[PDB]
């Protein structure tokens, strides 16, 4: 899929705010 942290950050997208770095 496409990230859901592009260089640390929140990049808000489906599956993001369940995955590991941005988890919302």
């Amino acid at each position: 899929g496409p990230p859901c942290c592009l260089y640390g950050s929140c990049r808000p997208f489906p599956g993001c705010y369940n995955a590991l770095c941005c988890r919302k």
